[PDB]
């Protein structure tokens, strides 16, 4: 239950494998179960900044992204519900994410380099 | 070498010990040796918002803050040069801190609880 994925658009391209570079568009929200779609405050997004690129499965992003994205296919849009332990944990990230925050991300997998 | 400190204003109050809670004002920059004082892009600051309060020395914040702040006295202003090992490490934070980034922080210790 560290990360749960909900598919909102099915993709049919290849699925990322460990070490490949993925290209994603994303928006992140603090989870709040009292709010519509459990989405609390938006804390980050690639929208208007440029698609985000990272090698996947090699701990260069949070564990929920490493595990969620390798389960996706290019073209897929999904929402990842990530527990604090699979996100930024007790530290959080100062200025953006409080300690012990569950997270919701909309993720669109646009490519594998 | 994990964190090195330049004191820019001496403090004369008490110094924190491991496990105490500290009150700090800070600004964080990506290290960029092509820029004055090695300060690249500013990614976060408590200036204009409010002070950051945390238990110190117990891995609630990056190692460079744990060691750097413990070395300070209340009233002290210092600049910390923090290696990636002592900062946010291999993940960083998407759109703000790349993986394996050295960091520069201005820190100002304003209280111990």
């Amino acid at each position: 239950m560290g990360v749960t994925k909900t598919t909102t658009q099915q993709g049919t391209g290849p699925s990322p494998q460990v070490g490949q570079t993925v290209v994603i568009e994303y928006t992140g929200f603090l989870k709040d179960t009292s709010k519509p779609d459990n989405k609390g405050a938006q804390f980050d997004s690639s929208v208007g900044r440029g698609d985000f690129e990272t090698a996947i499965g090699v701990q260069r992003v949070i564990k929920g992204w490493d595990e969620g994205v390798v389960s996706m296919k290019v073209g897929e849009k999904a929402t990842l519900d990530i527990t604090a332990d699979y996100g930024y944990g007790a530290r959080g990230f100062p200025g953006a994410i409080p300690p012990n925050s569950d997270l919701i991300f909309d993720v669109y997998l646009k490519g594998i380099k």
